[PDB]
């Protein structure tokens, strides 16, 4: 199939995965928004190898080796997401180091886990999160990556934080944990407590500690929306608040989340005020 | 409740909770059998303490608050288990300082773990196991202690990685691995065939490298038998024999361990040729 199903099968991938992030790029100029679907539908394989599938080390080793052969410039394949990110990569500047990171930061994902401090917190978002904005930036941010990449980096932050805190109980029923240790023994919050599925005292102030870094990272990626050329302004503000939106969902829904979504009129809200 | 009383309190908690120390430790004369019964009580609430019971943080520190009464010889209480203690105590130079230890142990479990290497899980399996061979020696083998020390702390290492193996699946479904990373790494075998409960290849290798480990502690810990005085030498032997003799049986079941009992008959048998 030709460039623009290539890239017509990416869109459908984002579409199907995530309202918040087609909608807001959704909005970027017409190949900056098909470079962009190209970037996602590598991070959707790659994270989909680990979550789902059935040999999951074995298939990431080889969507490894597939990268390799894609940046020698020596894959040949039908496969329309290369197809498409092989587009994007000889339209743009884009730099496989973030790319090599993900993967990287997906195999922290095949063996079991345990967060210690907030450090090592970080250590995991900013593989298999700040990655993703470390490879957008020279689609949204083209010459300026240098003086915008502390922000994305943070932002990459703020959104896996979001992202673990609206997920504890998804998480913990795959056998998951990505709360630090050592808050849950400041707080005192016990394995048997959250085996238990209990939203106590304690976990209300670890989840609000959490939520704060979170904002704290949201407003420091924020302030750097105006080094982004004006087409790129809505697009990634727009992002960012959209994802910011799930923290207070989850305060106004009494933090239950053992069994939460920004609902589609609050997206629209978010992405006119941007507009 | 008198003396006598308390002490059979204990015995029922033993012969409740493992058929394998209670046919071993009844062997014991008199009053080692009594004073071992009530360390295993010990032994028994805090661990219960831990792993059932609906606030263990606070219940295990009130726990630890008592145990610091009661060694200060403060104590007043009509808790039968703290009676027979008490007489254990006064009646066997018994030690603190391993009881102590299992406290630490103990608290090892209150939050969620992840063992790196082999390392960490002796470090564990020596707090949570071999501290209770170190509580048991001044019973066992009066006047001997430093001569069968590293055989019983090695007893500890050799019960719990036996324990460890046969409740991979029990352990699991209570979101607990013990299982070191390293070697799941090592030998290939993810979280996801983990979750999936596959006995595989990988699997295999993995059990079988770590009960060869424990029977190597086995060896080592039996080879110290004869130092013991004779009337400890058969229940201690056959405590151990009757706890090696899960890794056969789990064996024998092809490693079924998401779903492993030494038979009674079997228990016997090991009785009779330790006797």
């Amino acid at each position: 199939m030709d460039l623009n199903n290539a890239y017509d099968h990416c869109k459908n991938i984002i579409e199907k995965h995530s309202k918040t992030f087609s909608k807001a790029f959704a909005m970027l100029p017409k190949h900056q928004k098909r470079a962009v679907w190209a970037i996602y539908a590598f991070c959707r394989r790659a994270d989909d190898i680990v979550d789902e599938g059935e040999n999951p080390k074995e298939e990431l080793e080889a969507f490894a080796v597939e990268f390799d052969l894609f940046m020698e410039g020596r894959l040949e394949t039908e496969d329309p997401c290369w197809i498409a990110l092989q587009d994007a990569f000889e339209r743009f500047p884009l730099d496989p180091a973030p790319f090599y990171e993900m993967i990287v930061g997906q195999r922290m994902d095949l063996y079991p886990k345990t967060i210690d401090t907030k450090d090592d917190l970080l250590h995991y978002c900013y593989h298999v999160a700040s990655t993703v904005g470390l490879m957008l930036l020279p689609v949204l941010a083209p010459g300026k990556v240098s003086r915008v990449k502390t922000g994305a980096i943070e932002l990459g932050y703020a959104m896996q934080i979001t992202n673990i805190l609206r997920d504890i109980g998804e998480d913990l029923d795959n056998h998951r944990i990505y709360i630090p240790k050592q808050m849950m023994i400041e707080y005192g919050y016990t394995r048997t407590d959250l085996h238990n599925k209990k939203v106590n005292e304690a976990f209300i102030q670890l989840w609000e500690d959490l939520a704060q870094d979170a904002e704290h990272y949201y407003r420091n990626a924020l302030a750097t929306l105006p080094e982004y050329p004006v087409y790129s302004r809505t697009p990634v503000g727009g992002a960012a608040k959209m994802y910011r939106a799930i923290i207070q969902t989850v305060r106004n829904n009494d933090y239950q989340v053992f069994g939460n979504y920004v609902s589609d009129q609050m997206k629209k809200q978010i992405i006119a005020e941007m507009q």
